């Protein structure tokens, strides 16, 4: 179980994450209304939400997404798109571990995700901090699905500690690094990480533990099925590094489960 | 076993379906001859068959294929390409069910397939009906492999009942809708659906039954192996909605089997 | 175990193969240095290795790679990229056997790989032979990973016999033809083929034997794991057409194993 308020946040950032896949949301002019197609983000559309920055083909690995101003919810939202292009998929395959001593000693992260974040960190840090300067009353949130959730998690780990909190909501994110990094992500302050998984989605099981990867705690596991509406009683908070019994179970994984986080995600043209 | 005449039709429309994947057959000038590369479609090439309308990047979901006039066999052939582009694949993942009451009461179809057809239906209907008017002695046939077979099935269901029959030949097609749609596609008058599957091809097993999908009856199951020439004795007709014992069996599915329907399909560059 | 000298060659051509995947190495000015990103090819970077020719989306099937002049090792290296684009993948799926009598009597090869090579053979032969004339004491080596190793193997078989040796180093290459072709690749004069495999990489098990495919002899099998450094003691030479007990065993195959040949290969953006 989670609270109705936390459930509402989970649903809203799932929709911001879904919105990052719509092509028109990666080259939109600054100041325009954020919209999706196919009912992919009705709660985002209802809000007074506009683009501060929209990006595609950025850095290395085709970093894509947008930075949104949400005057209804008083948010600054950095939403990273997950995998769509060949370049995205090739980045995901760069799965050796690379030192990220500039985030934490002993920490190592996925080479592809960390290389992609490093290549855009200066630009996106500046954009976020400009938005905070203009709307210091607002809350900074980073979000994404799948690869986008990995990028949001690395970006939050890197950019926290500069005065403003950064909350991260990830949906179906892969593991992003080793046990040291998983522990760092569990205990870091200056914001909260909400790592959301769905049933037996394969993606949070990748890369496998045998390659030196671990998951941060906690996990918010959606137990309701694919195409089934989610309620607050279908989400289980699971504590512990590499905790079993949520998504990390020794059963058959599933691909369609990756595409259903409150609604369809990754499918907006 | 099937009759030699039906076998000859199955082989011919497999080649029309293969031809839809050749890029040169999606942006060809009207009136030019239909050809493939290699031995992808020798029986189409032997016929006096020309393009009426060759299309790509159309509607939503990258609808691609051609409308052909076959003066040898006296056919008007609408052949849809299956999945090749990223956009095709994004459409395939829009696997929620959407109402299609304008086709049949209570029917629901795959959102991607039905949205794609809807986006091109007016244009393609007009072109088919223009050809029928000029060539009333010619038989109208819709065909395709995989996604293309799904589009041909939806299009046939929609455009039947306007004074001329439409036969549909699909090769390795996924399920396209709910039980009501499967029943409608089983009993609809004004043409026959020939739904052809091969051994343990995975695609006719998708989306899974659990998501609310069913298959129309009957099924023409090819039992001969991959790269094995098909004879009329290798094809078995299987009756019953969601029948088992043909392609819909609880065994390990296969990917190369999806590409061998009389010959290679999906591989023409 | 292999000799330290052969190990050094195996490691170097693995890095030349990895370098062919970097986009910047497929369209670079002649005479400029070959480099990669993030330790994908440090031994190539250390050498005086410069572009003689670079190519992308050549011929049919998106033939991509480069021709290098290596003054440190006295090499002329033709490195073919493996699979990245959709077009590459479609070519891989063209897995029927096609006659290659003009390469060797009785030989049949994978339709995709042989069609791709035929479409670039004249141009690349001219580039290789121009380089030979300019540096007649350098050693001609063709190399590649996965599809790129298949192309290097077919190209070497075709272009040998014209007055200079051609050695081939392939990494995780699929089978490329029938038993006659496998025998020819085992016995052909005018160069040596070093066919390198890793643990239970699936790709050297494709297409399956049952489709009419065989492997040339010998095989150099890397027994160390994925993400594990290779030493010369971890490589075993296995002789015999279609020999078992190296990569060709009846156990479960693995995908990540395909990406680790001395280091990560196929992942350079
Ligand atoms: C379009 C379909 C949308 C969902 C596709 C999901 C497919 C998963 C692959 C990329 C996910 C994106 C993604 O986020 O990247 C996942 C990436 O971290 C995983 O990298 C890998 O290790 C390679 C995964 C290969 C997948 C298939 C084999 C399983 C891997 C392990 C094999 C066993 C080895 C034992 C040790
Ligand atoms: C091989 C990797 C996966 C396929 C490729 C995906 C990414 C494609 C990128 C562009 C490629 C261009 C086109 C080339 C395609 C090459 C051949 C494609 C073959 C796959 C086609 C898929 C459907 C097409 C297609 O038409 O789309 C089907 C659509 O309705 C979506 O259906 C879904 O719900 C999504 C399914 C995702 C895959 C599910 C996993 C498989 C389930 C079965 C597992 C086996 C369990 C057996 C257990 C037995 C013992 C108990
Ligand atoms: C983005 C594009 C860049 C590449 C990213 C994807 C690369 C993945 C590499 C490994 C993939 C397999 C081999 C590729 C061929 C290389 C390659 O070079 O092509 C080899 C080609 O000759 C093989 O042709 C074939 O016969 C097709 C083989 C497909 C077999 C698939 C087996 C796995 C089935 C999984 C789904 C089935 C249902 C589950 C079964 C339940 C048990
Ligand atoms: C460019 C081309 O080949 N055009 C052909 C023509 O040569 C042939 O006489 C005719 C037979 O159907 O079809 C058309
Ligand atoms: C970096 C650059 O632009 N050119 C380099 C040059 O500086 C270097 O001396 C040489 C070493 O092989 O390779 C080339
Ligand atoms: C942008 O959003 C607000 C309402 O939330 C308003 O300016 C207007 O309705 C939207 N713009 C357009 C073009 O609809
Ligand atoms: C995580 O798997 C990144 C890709 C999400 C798949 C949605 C379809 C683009
Ligand atoms: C079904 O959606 C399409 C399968 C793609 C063609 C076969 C693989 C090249
Ligand atoms: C051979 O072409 C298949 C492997 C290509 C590498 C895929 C991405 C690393
Ligand atoms: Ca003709
Ligand atoms: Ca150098």
């Amino acid at each position: 179980e989670v609270s109705q308020d936390l459930f509402n946040q989970f649903n809203l950032f799932a929709q911001y994450s879904a919105a990052a896949y719509c092509g028109k949301n990666n080259d939109a002019p600054a100041g325009t209304n954020i919209t999706c197609t196919g009912n992919a983000c009705p709660e985002v559309e209802k809000a007074d939400a506009t683009f501060l920055y929209s990006f595609e083909d950025s850095g290395v690995g085709d970093v894509t997404g947008f930075l949104a101003l949400d005057n209804t919810n008083k948010l600054i939202v950095l939403s990273f798109r997950g995998s769509r292009s060949i370049e995205n998929w090739i980045g995901n395959l760069n799965f050796d571990l690379k030192e990220i001593n500039d985030i934490c000693s002993g920490c190592r992260g996925h080479d592809g995700f960390t290389s992609s974040w490093r290549s855009v960190a200066d630009t996106l840090r500046q954009k976020v901090e400009d938005a905070v300067r203009e709307h210091p009353d607002y809350r900074v949130v980073f979000t994404g699905h799948s690869l986008g959730g990995a990028l949001a998690t690395v970006a939050g780990a890197d950019l926290r500690g500069n005065g403003y909190d950064i909350d991260v909501f990830s949906y179906g994110a892969p593991r992003v690094g080793n046990r040291a990094f998983a522990e760092f992500l569990t205990v870091q302050t200056g914001g909260t990480l909400y790592r959301i998984t769905h049933t037996n989605d394969i993606v949070p099981r990748l890369p496998p533990r045998e390659f030196g990867y671990s998951h941060s705690s906690p996990e918010y596991w959606i137990k309701s099925g694919t195409l089934v509406p989610v309620t607050r009683n279908d989400i289980v908070k699971i504590e512990g590094i590499d905790a079993t019994g949520g998504n990390n179970q020794p059963n058959i994984p599933d691909i369609p489960a990756h595409l259903w986080y409150f609604g369809l995600i990754g499918t907006c043209l």
